[PDB]
């Protein structure tokens, strides 16, 4: 009771304290042989988090700690396998009959729990968004089971205050693939949740729309361009797995770039989260032509919006702000890959219209970009921002290899920068190899 809430406390310190386990998952993992019994008291950690103190409290960076912790037990008990990455694999009658019995009691637990959880830390964005890996994991049909809709009121009550409190990239997207979850995976719940979406969707497009229409009219406040950007955010976050096109966002978005383009004056934020966002809209109407039958007009609706944004995208390529080329380009290398010939594949010969071959003039920004924004010449912040040339290139390079760009020209970039491998590379081997 108290006694585990001891055993709990230190081990958020022998983990913080000590560099001897880097990752939360890992020490779990290592301790669930042994320590499952301990690391299975939900209710104690719950408690630990949501009490005042008598006495001694906990610390912001502690508390981050336990959430952490907490989580990664919460996956360990449901998926009943150690983590990514430490795995090896054929579950026996009793660790079976566990495994159930404990999915039972963290959904039972959590449904009532992490409602209050969300709620008292609300506006810490690490926190909140490391809280919302954990409806993943509930036995869904059990918001009915208990007669527990009044909770699943309450964790919407509470992710609708969040998404509204909050513009981080992982909050939103947090906040998103929680709906998705709360959605599809029983009919029971489904209608209940799609409506409270559906809401947040509509005051978020009638706040954005206004904001749009403020910015445009506009000399233009610091206000017009915070409320544009707070707002397309929640959309362009939801609209990657949230079908929104039955909002024209398309329309506003490709309104805001073409405004960037022309007067060169849109803040490159709101431009690469436009784009972002138009891309999702496109990806979302091209699986309507797909999966339905579409006509002869429909395709060459879908057609007009692509050839429109595909040339924005190019454009964009000049603008000032190197983050706005480098997403550009990489719709560029996207939206060229899927409005490619492949797009014909699995007998949709129908999908002849919606095919893109990319001009010269396009090509050789193409190429541009790479050697300008790929091949440059010069801690945490660096291996990052190499991963992603590292894509920018990979992206690039499967329209070499389907000979969608002018494969010649390519080859002739990589022999230039792969010179001093190919002129000294052998004596380089050779000598550091001998020490
Ligand atoms: C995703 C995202 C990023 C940034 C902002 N907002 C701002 O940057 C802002 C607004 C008003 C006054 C001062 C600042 C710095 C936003 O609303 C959404």
């Amino acid at each position: 009771m108290s006694p585990n809430g001891n055993l709990i406390r230190m081990l958020v310190l022998f983990f913080l304290e000590s560099e001897l386990h880097e990752h939360a998952a890992y020490l779990v993992d290592s301790l669930w042989e042994s320590s499952q019994e301990l690391l299975k008291d939900w209710e104690c950690m719950t408690e630990l988090l949501l009490e005042e103190p008598v006495e001694e409290a906990m610390s912001d960076r502690q508390e981050s700690a336990l959430i952490e912790l907490m989580v990664c037990t919460i996956r360990q008990a449901a998926e009943a396998h150690p983590p990514v990455g430490r795995g090896t694999r054929v579950l026996t009658a009793k660790e079976r009959k566990t495994q159930i019995d404990d999915r039972n009691k963290l959904t039972e637990h959590f449904i009532i729990t992490l409602p209050m959880l969300l709620s008292k830390y609300s506006a810490d964005a690490e926190k909140v968004a490391n809280l919302l890996q954990i409806p993943q994991y509930f036995d869904l049909e059990i918001y009915s089971t208990g007669r527990m809709e009044k909770h699943l009121d309450a964790l919407l009550k509470q992710i609708k205050f969040v998404v509204e409190k909050h513009v981080e990239s992982d909050v939103l997207e947090a906040c998103s693939k929680t709906y998705s979850i709360l959605c599809s995976e029983e009919y029971t719940i489904q209608n209940r949740v799609d409506i409270a979406r559906s809401q947040l969707i509509d005051e978020f497009v009638d706040r954005f729309n206004h904001s749009v229409e403020d910015l445009l009219q506009e000399e233009a406040d610091d206000d017009d361009i915070y409320n544009v950007l707070s707002t397309l955010k929640r959309l362009t976050s939801f609209h990657n797995a949230h079908d929104l096109t039955k909002w024209d966002l398309f329309g506003n978005c490709y309104r805001l770039l073409k405004t960037g383009i022309e007067h060169g004056a849109m803040p490159e934020q709101i431009v690469v989260q436009a784009l972002q966002c138009s891309h999702y809209s496109i990806l979302w109407q091209l699986v309507k032509i797909t999966d339905g039958s579409p006509s002869k007009e429909d395709l060459l609706v879908l057609r007009k919006t692509v050839k429109s944004f595909l040339a924005v995208c190019q454009q964009c390529l000049s603008n000032v702000n190197t983050p706005v080329k480098e997403q550009a380009f990489m719709l560029l290398c996207d939206l060229l890959m899927i409005f490619s010939h492949q797009l014909m594949t699995g007998g949709r010969e129908g999908l002849q219209p919606l095919v893109f071959n990319p001009d010269t003039g396009l090509q050789s920004e193409l190429l541009s970009f790479v050697m300008d924004h790929v091949f440059i010449d010069q801690e945490a912040n660096k291996i990052e921002a190499l991963h992603k040339r590292r894509n920018l290139l990979a992206a690039f390079s499967k329209l070499i290899i389907y000979d969608i760009v002018d494969m010649h020209a390519a080859a002739d970039i990589f022999k230039h920068y792969m010179k001093y491998y190919n002129d000294y590379g052998d004596i380089i081997k050779e000598t550091l190899s001998k020490t």
